[PDB]
RNA sequence: AUUGAAAGUUUUUUUUUUUUUUUUUUUUUUUUUUUUUUUUUUUUUUUU
């Protein structure tokens, strides 16, 4: 899951074509007791109130 | 209807004066407002 989206402000092609752009996924919501399931990639690294097991 | 009677025991006099229920007697002696709690997590100084 995508954690930062935001608007496009500005255009690469060079990224959108190096790598596959996925505007569709969208992004963990939280680690609270409401949604406390998390992609894989945020529980490794971290989210929002979830630390990173990781530094 | 008496031997036969008609007389207030009355007038007058303050139970009054002297004397602070008073002196001494601290509602104090002791008791730490402490005690467990990371201002923490998420974010590539960056493109036509």
């Amino acid at each position: 899951c995508y954690i930062v989206t935001g608007h496009s402000t500005s255009s690469s092609a060079v990224y959108k074509r190096i790598f596959n752009p996925d505007p569709n996924r969208g992004s963990d919501r939280f680690d609270v007791n409401k949604f406390p399931q998390v992609c894989p990639v945020c529980d490794l690294l971290g989210n929002m109130g979830l630390a990173s097991r990781v530094s």
